[PDB]
């Protein structure tokens, strides 16, 4: 269900549009794709919102060409979706790399658009280490990451998703959650990796206007909860919320509080 | 610099390129190659920047293949010249079909590396008549010219330069202009004038951020001014200069003010 949207190069980029009402506007994370948002978008629909959920180029259904994986070229594929649906009032929810092209999307494109923004898990201002910025996987790190992926794909998504959540959950929902990623591209899995551990938004956030939530888990380890606070620190007039028993995924770890919290932000 | 730019499929590019200083990209109309560009390139090199003339496959000194000739990839040829040589804050001037691969160009691959847009006498935003855009030839007027080319190109070329500029220039002047396009392939010459017929970049015209120019020539016969009005009006913030004594070859038709305007242009947005 729901179209596909030409992005301004053609690709073919699938929204899944449902549901009623002010628009929730909800980007993955790496290496997923939207389905990763199931049980808040089901939680969207019965308190009367409408979900838009998209898949990026590479990933999901959407196409996967061989360039645009950078946060610039990811930021205009979210305009042309916003363009194309006539989006406003919207509430837009960035995870971990999601969060990032969010960010890039309200610098290069503006902020009229988005009400609110959620940053969950966000990857941002950075993904990786820099001048007093001690926090997170090294670009070292992040290269022996695409080798890895290189060399045995499902071996590292496993990997991944042992570093992902802080608990354990049952095996069906980990399996589910490790065949969105596997059916990901490999060369846009690794194009983004590598976007991962280049691009950098510090200066642009001291710029943001947007009314602001940050949803974070303490015991991340994919980006650590300083993130967090960094971006609580940068943004001016955000909410920090403290994800206390959640490692990155605490759309699992803490599904009741991850999706109550998104609901009654939607709201207020 | 030197020589040949590899394709995505492997076709060799070749280009050239000449000085040191801001790059300045020119792509050359249908069918000739990128030494029309001449009387410019000497102005340019003399100011100080770098000229990078791009001969499209098919033409020039490029190799010819089969396939390729759609604007698609003819901009993906362009993405190549750019990202092999490393070039940044390129001033990008497209002629005729120039115009049109080089908004292909910046729609596929994005605006990062281009500082400006000049689109001089742009096959842009469609070259043949459609729908509602009652402007150029009509499609039955292209496929007559590949007709043409199937049976007797050089008599076809004699015919398009005829139509292509407003000034009858001199004869050894003429003759430059019309061996630099007997050069072409005849198989690229084909290919490229099916993408003129088929090609339409309505669509792409208002996603356009980079500052643009637009020159054309008030007495174009090849693409008739009035897809320079079209332009102006959906590329953002774009500049328009009138050129009131020239037809499509303003290059010549108005050389001095040609020049001097693209000169002007590349020195400030």
């Amino acid at each position: 269900m729901g179209t596909f949207i030409q992005a301004v190069d053609g690709t073919k980029i699938y929204v899944e549009d449902i549901g009623s009402g002010q628009p929730v506007v909800m980007l993955h994370g790496w290496p997923a794709n939207n389905n990763m948002f199931e049980y808040q978008k089901n939680r969207l629909l019965e308190e009367g919102y409408r979900y838009i959920g998209v898949d990026y180029r590479g990933y999901g259904k959407s196409d996967a060409p061989a360039t645009g994986y950078d946060y610039t070229t990811m930021a205009s594929d979210i305009n042309e979706v916003i363009q194309q649906l006539k989006l406003t009032n919207v509430t837009l929810l960035g995870f971990s790399m999601g969060g990032g092209i969010a960010l890039k999307y309200l610098l290069n494109h503006g902020e009229s658009n988005v009400s609110k923004l959620i940053l969950a898990g966000a990857a941002a201002p950075v993904f990786t280490q820099r001048d007093g910025y001690p926090y997170g996987m090294t670009k070292d790190e992040v290269d022996a990451l695409i080798e890895d992926t290189k060399q045995d794909r499902p071996s590292m998504l496993k990997g991944f998703g042992e570093i992902f959540f802080a608990k354990e959950h049952p095996e069906p929902l980990q399996q589910w959650f490790h065949n969105l990623s596997v059916d990901a591209s490999s060369h846009g899995t690794i194009q983004s990796a590598i976007a991962l551990r280049d691009e950098d938004l510090r200066d642009g956030l001291p710029k943001i206007t947007v009314d602001t939530l940050i949803m974070h888990g303490k015991k991340d380890q994919v980006c650590p909860f300083e993130f967090a606070e960094v971006m609580h620190e940068n943004i001016a007039g955000s909410r920090l919320e403290v994800f206390e028993e959640s490692g990155h995924g605490m759309f699992l770890d803490e599904r009741e509080k991850f999706t109550e919290t998104l609901v009654s932000y939607v709201k207020s």
